[PDB]
């Protein structure tokens, strides 16, 4: 029989044991199928279902686990069922089964559960961001481009700006699930079942939306796994953007936020020194999940039809990612929920370097003033403000007039950060009303997606 | 000004000139918007419009292109506009314009076209496959698992098994477009526009489905780029599967297909021999597109909000991925179309190695025979046949009965590759009727997607 | 204190426990250093040493392992140490120790062992290849480009062609180790130790070649791990090449090899139908390891100095890769060793399709006749042989002359695959003497690569 | 003929034209091979030499370039040669040449040059770092882990901490070149040349260190390309780290550095803003190069021997990488050299959060005082320093005596950041003497990588 190297190489129980409940459900469905085929009398159907539920309980509480001699979870569960109903009844269940459609189907079921757990996590992070946004709706911070100060924005607008990529990720999940909800059961080894089963029925009972249109493809294609891997990589990356922001904020130089004791690691001697370990692990993790994606794609590359053992490599890179997300998403959520914001710091740094010059110029542009004329007028205002070591609002009215008769005192409406953010009242702008509408639109969108994912 | 090294590093006119018609369209739309706001008189409206159509046609014909002094396509285009309507008169157009929402928007506008050219290529490959499948309604080949001869299948079933993944990728394109169809115009540099412009209308006239919900996210996020890159990599990978099958089939050892001279390379000295260079390039390319995706996701990783110069790296990997596909998709479509299938060779190899043994077992299985007994029976039948050196079919009833009385001569209905494939009449099975329904369905689905991508 | 999500996220005991022996070695050396600096009396050195040997032994036998409350291997190991020598003696070991240089050093040592193991495996595969190359010294197979029959080559030449890249990988291992052999001990957190210890001595005691030249870099940089990941991915890729060849050869259509039962999966109904599962797992895992490399590099990207928690992500990918190879390398080595070569099939296919014509053309070119002519001569020979149907060697001398006045009777020598492959008598050629010399050379090179790894 | 699609797909003249000079040197070597074979007339021979010189000058001036009908650089160059010496003197050079060793050899040579250009760039960046380090010998900044202030370090130490990885990369370059210096000339298409040439001689005249040992492997392997790709990716990542440091430093919040006008950029938002574009483009391009590496490895995966057209995809990613680095390395080197460090700001932030208390504890540990005792003492010291809002230095002698009698006034020695950094005198430590010695060692070692890369 098999050599030691081969046995050790092919063994998959350690990661694939998570497929057991799904394999059991599959065995139940196949039990009913065999009943409808005439290959199972009633006596036999009850025997098998009883054995499967007993095995299900024993798998749940932990009484049944894989042996070293077990190659995978399926061999393990057939072994257990045989141990519970004997070989004669047990062997009755193996009629009309193939492994190639089974591994694909089970991977799909598991994946459709996992993607929804991850979806829950994403909604947690979004919820934390939205809650902090609502808790701090008026705090103004310097908006950053090239990590340099641009226009002042509401803190809420920034946080929600981290919320939207995740909503997009949820959209990706919803879209992915539709391609995932296709049952390969009935495809046999590759050529299709000869048992005369009804693939639509089998598909319906196991929670799939439809049966596959092509057995060969149903058993050979793993693009659903690749798509999942991608979506998870994308979620990881967005999380890494948020993470980067929090890490930068947490620095003593920035001091935009102060970390919670429960949601960070602290120093033994330096009493108030806290490290953003959660954010950094998220950041570092994103690379990991990107790697899982690229690796999976490399594995699927140049695959001749139909099934090859290569495809057994589909699960572990996906699995891992999910695991990481299942660790990362709630953590980050808490990390976002626990943030304390130094709003005076942010309001101090928001109008620095005469940022608001921009707004001045823009105002002039709104007033029909030529664009260049407006901008050198702004430059003049800045030069005439660093004249007194003074703000732009503080500038004498004469100067507004001495630079341009177009500069009515009305401009002051945008020479303060409050007025600056209030002036941008277009859809998606950092204006209070717009940010509020955006926030509730986020609420409704989240509700729509979560509603869209129920089964 | 800028040092030579910086200028060399920042130059992008060698790849981004393909955005020119989109920048021009955006400039016309912004002319409308600015006029709507009253910041422009009619003479100017069509002054700028005339200048922009002049520039447009001179960009199409080739008269106007980037100079070495030009940094990007935008600087080039406004240099031209300035040359065509005056130096500051052209500077009027800058009113209410930022670069950050612009680069995102233009990338999107380019991408929604690129993805549809790619979609046309994919549909061409699907078309070729479907046609070869139809032109061989009865051709039977060995089904492959581990590149070993499994159950016999229709060649049509194989080719269509290469058609469905591409259909799924088309589905992915369709889904992606909904997220790509969001305009970031009005998002300014970071915070919203303060000009009182309507992002909705601007979105409508530029061909977008909606405007962005958050300015910061709209100018910072590049996940649509990552999604596009992924979809391209997926298409490339499925193409690599098709390519692998073709490279294997083209070997003298396989001889499943004979390549066309036009679509392959060969030696003058020995004319019969041909090399599947297109499939090989597809295979090698898939890795390159995978790499584009991976690299892009690494680039988007750990980006602090909002816009950073890092994001300029969003274009080139996607561009490449499109470029390559725009080369590979028709090429492949030619290859598949020009393939001559040696039907009798595949028909000959189909029942080899006593493959049909499996079918025998299955027949027994639906007669109500235990799974292991029905399989050893098959082993016995195969062993008896091997000594005789004859096919399983050319076996007298008395041996069928000496192996098992359950083996009535009826069993022979599935000992013929024709009866073998005929027996698998389940949905997505390789039975001629089911395959026919599948092919018609592939036509209807491809047509439906094609319809779904029109604007 | 720390939340459940943070504790769960931070927990690393499931993969990092393999660092325990190395940490205990580190604590040993550190104990010695501590004494000779004057920080420990000798009863305390005895105590600490004894505690560390006890803890080492119980870690080895398995009686001591990590609890669920243990965050990492270090927390566990000093938990055990404190349980074995008390908090006052154990707490005095912490003198002049920090996490950041420690973790880097431990990873380095572990990696220096792991790479060697992998090296042993690679040498095993190389050995199997050389063995088969010796066992088949005269077997001629058709050489493949584009998976198409090019010039005939010795089977030995092909197998050794698979041997050389692995030798290059071993070279990469030798080169890698030198950068790996740099102790970061004495670097502290980042600024260096203030205990007045000698980092070079500590380095020598733990098997390093030198101490780091910069503490900050020593604790921050993980380029050695990325390099390891690359060497592993390269090994995996070469293995995937070999694997591809074996998978194609094992196909019934090719029939170049027959698989061993103990080193493949097959059926018992169809006894001589065997699947090359090992090669396939190698193929997919190659993609996996590529993924690990790309991901790790993505994780190291945009890392601000010095140490970040991001770097904790350096181990799991690398680890994984090593694990994979440690399963793959013997398996492959077994597979190659177990292969049966159908020399008659390969030999029969070698001169097919007038392959040998190219050799004849080369011979004509050597005389010095025009290259176009010789080719001119050769195509002519091909069809004069085609219509008659005789092999190029079955053409009467007079016949050879009518199509070229240069074709002498002797030219027949390169018309047999033996003489043709012998004709290529140039270094690296497929001539028997040459392949023999390169085999001997492979032996010498392999056994020299081996020594440079012994410490 | 070849179809349009195939010709479009096969075209490589847009990227491979850089190989032309190498192709000419190769044609020269080949002319020598032919001369030695006596297949050429010495009059013919120098006819060919003159022709190839002419072609060389014609590539130099630019008068000769590729046409749209030319598929690759080799076709173009032989077309040119034919146009310069006639079709039958030029037709005679074709003798004994195949492209499969040609392309690999040319790629190898080009790579041996490109790797040295990159090398010079890296050395420039290192030199800039050393320059800045020497320019600031006593500057003290807050050491960072988790982007949080830890132990104070010299600015020079940080910059050099960025210098060392690049030195390692130069070492990787040195190691790589030795595997790159293996000539595949004489390997023919696959089985080796039959011309009776001396591969060693060709290898000598073309600048290689040795000739290949196996023709098949010499033509099929591309692991040199993969390794080059890796080295370039690694360099890009270290550069990404430096870049991240600078981007963060350039923030108004940090204010560690101020950017130079010629090595920085001005937003289109405000003119008084200077963004660090060079660093950001380095940061993203790092991801790009990672993508090139991963993609290349994916392409090389599952490649059956020998040459496949897949391998044509070896060049473009590698090329890309080189190009990117050739833009990045000087730029960065300028960026670093142009940096103005706000040393007083950093010095002000250095002793913050009572970080020096760490040092305090460490001092005690060095006195003979055990660990926990020392940290108890440090904690208490922080608690007093803390009540009056005073530094640990400010506290009077009596309070220190009270915390622990081991706190002789000698302790202040490390309560100043200067004495803090001066306590760390071990190799790699932030002690000025040690940092100086490190700098000198860096100088000579860099001069050693530069010596090693000169031929």
């Amino acid at each position: 029989g098999p050599s030691d190297a081969l046995a050790a190489l092919s063994k998959s129980t350690h990661f694939d044991w998570v497929l057991a409940p799904y394999d059991l459900t599959a065995s139940r469905a196949h039990t009913m199928v065999l009943f409808r085929a005439g290959l199972l009398t009633e006596e036999q159907r009850d025997g098998l279902l009883a054995g499967l539920d007993s095995l299900a309980q024993d798998v749940a509480d932990g009484s049944f686990g894989p042996l070293v001699t077990d190659e995978d979870v399926h061999a393990a569960l057939e072994r257990g069922l045989i141990d519970r109903v004997g070989p004669d009844l047990g062997g009755r269940l193996r009629a009309g089964r193939s492994r190639n459609d089974q591994v694909a189907a089970l991977f799909r079921m598991w994946l459709r559960d996992a993607v929804r757990r991850v979806a829950t996590g994403v909604l947690d992070v979004v919820g934390a961001l939205a809650e902090q946004a609502a808790a701090h709706p008026s705090a103004i911070m310097p908006g950053k481009t090239h990590l340099q100060s641009a226009q002042p924005i509401l803190l809420a607008h920034h946080l929600l700006a981290h919320a939207h990529p995740l909503l997009r990720d949820l959209d990706r999940i919803v879209d992915f699930d539709k391609r995932a909800a296709v049952s390969p059961y009935g495809s046999g080894a590759l050529a299709g079942s000869s048992l005369g089963l009804d693939p639509d029925a089998i598909a319906a009972d196991l929670g799939f939306s439809a049966a596959a249109d092509n057995s060969v493809d149903a058993t050979a294609a793993r693009d659903f796994a690749a798509e999942a891997a991608f979506v998870f990589a994308m979620i990881a990356v967005d999380l890494s953007r948020l993470a980067e922001d929090i890490i930068v904020w947490s620095s003593t130089e920035f001091g935009y936020v102060t970390l919670h004791d429960s949601w960070s690691t602290g120093s033994s001697i330096m009493p108030q020194k806290k490290n953003p370990d959660i954010a950094e692990l998220a950041r570092g993790k994103s690379g990991r999940l990107i790697g899982n994606l690229a690796g999976l794609l490399a594995t699927l590359k140049a695959q001749p039809l139909a099934y090859n053992r290569d495809l057994q490599e589909d699960k572990e890179p996906v699995f891992d990612s999910v695991a990481q997300l299942e660790l990362l998403l709630p953590a980050m959520a808490g990390l976002v929920a626990s943030l304390t914001f130094n709003v005076q710091r942010m309001a101090e740094l928001a109008p620095a370097g005469y940022t608001l010059a921009t707004d001045l110029a823009e105002w002039l542009v709104r007033q029909g003033v030529p664009f260049r004329s407006a901008h050198e007028a702004a430059g003049a205002a800045v030069r005439a403000a660093e004249q007194r070591g003074v703000g732009l609002q503080e500038l004498t009215d004469d100067e507004l007039a001495a630079i341009s008769p177009e500069l009515t005192p009305q401009v002051r409406e945008v020479l303060t950060i409050e007025g600056s953010v209030s002036a941008r009242d277009c859809r998606g702008g950092t204006a209070p009303g717009r940010v509020a509408e955006q926030l509730n639109a986020i609420g409704e969108a989240a509700e729509r997606l979560r509603r869209q994912l129920v089964r």
